[PDB]
C-alpha cells in the first residue's frame, strides 16, 4: 500500500518459522536480522554503518514473507540492534519511493 | 518522481550553497550529514547506528533543497559514512513508500 513516514515504517516478517517486526530501510543494501538460528551454511562478513562495522554471517537464498508477500535472497545475521529489511528484498515485493 | 530501489536512492542536495550527494533513508529518523560549516548555535546529540553510537551537533532551521524541493528543518552534523536524509525531512517533501 502507501505508507506515510510520520512513523517508523515497521512491518511483520515471517522468517525461519518465527514472527519478527522489522524496519523498511531504503538506505541499506542487504537485509540484517538479529542473531538467530537459521539452517544452511554461511560465510562470515563485515557490514559497516553509522558507528562502525559489525561481524555477521551471510546465509544465501532464504525465504521471507515480508508483509503478506514472499521474497527470497540473502539475509545477514548478527548483532544488529534492529531488524532491517533492505534494498535486495524491497525490490522483490515491488516497493518504490514516491514524491 | 517515482524511485525504484534497484540502485542506491542517491540524490543531489543543496545545502550551505554547496551541492552534495545524499541517500534517502526511510529507516533514519533524522538527517545526518558529514562534517561542515553551518550557521547558528548547536546542541549535542547521540544517535544510535547499527555499529554503535556516535556524537553529533544538531542545527535547527537549516534550509535545504532535496532535488528541487526545499525543506526547512533540523540537520545533524557528524562522522557519518554518507549523508543520509531521514524521515524528519522526507515527510516534508511528501515522500511515501508504496507497493
Ligand atoms: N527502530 C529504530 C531506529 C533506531 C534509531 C534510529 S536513529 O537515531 O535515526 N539513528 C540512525 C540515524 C541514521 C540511520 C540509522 C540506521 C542505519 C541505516 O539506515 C543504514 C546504515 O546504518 C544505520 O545505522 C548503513 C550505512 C549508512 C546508511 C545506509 C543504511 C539504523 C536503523 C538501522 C540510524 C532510527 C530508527
Amino acid at each position: 500500500p502507501q505508507i506515510t513516514l510520520w512513523k517508523r515504517p515497521l512491518v511483520t516478517i515471517k522468517i525461519g518459522g518465527q514472527l519478527k517486526e522489522a524496519l523498511l530501510d531504503t538506505g541499506a543494501d542487504d537485509t540484517v536480522i538479529e542473531e538467530m538460528s537459521l539452517p544452511g551454511r554461511w560465510k562470515p562478513k563485515m557490514i559497516g554503518g553509522i558507528g562502525g562495522f559489525i561481524k555477521v554471517r551471510q546465509y544465501d537464498q532464504i525465504i521471507i514473507e515480508i508483509c503478506g508477500h514472499k521474497a527470497i535472497g540473502t539475509v545477514l545475521v548478527g548483532p544488529t540492534p534492529v531488524n532491517i529489511i533492505g534494498r535486495n528484498l524491497l525490490t522483490q515485493i515491488g516497493c518504490t519511493l514516491n514524491f
